[PDB]
């Protein structure tokens, strides 16, 4: 199962607007895909450890999730994916914490690509830009198993 500190994660990434008191319930109607990635290909796996990538699905909305390096430290971004793969919905990271959550949402997606220019000195603001490009790309890849 997810559990409800995940749900608030995936529910903020899809800009879902809930209460808390429904988070738990509203939560059990999650899909979730949890893939390793070898080159490329991500093949299915039975559970989050070892995850390279996480896929959610809700109310017919996508939220990709990716270990990432946030200033040194090992943590999770988790990004809301119009099903259309047109546009990004919000981000947010768990196990750290960067202002660059408030640029990484409402951005158009063309062809697999956020559509976004970042400062190439801020390691931070690159890896947000690669970890979203990486799910985004994953998420096509295995879209044919949810809405296509
Ligand atoms: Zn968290």
């Amino acid at each position: 199962k997810i559990d409800e500190h995940t749900i608030g994660h995936v529910f903020h990434a899809m800009g879902v607007v809930h209460s808390k008191k429904d988070r738990k319930s509203l939560g059990k109607n999650i899909k979730v895909f949890y893939f390793s990635e070898e080159d490329g290909h991500f093949q299915t796996i039975p559970s989050k450890e070892n995850a390279k990538l996480i896929v959610y699905f809700y109310d017919n909305v996508y939220a990709g999730e990716a270990p990432i390096s946030i200033s040194g430290k090992e943590a999770f971004i988790f990004v809301g994916i119009t099903p259309d793969f047109k546009k990004i919905i919000n981000s947010n990271l768990h196990g750290a914490k960067s202002d660059l959550i408030g640029t990484f949402k409402d951005l158009n997606i063309k062809n697999s690509k956020l559509e976004i220019t970042v400062d190439e000195n801020n390691s931070d603001a690159k890896t947000f830009l690669e970890s979203v490009n990486y799910i985004i790309d994953g998420v096509e890849k295995i879209s044919p198993m949810l809405t296509n």
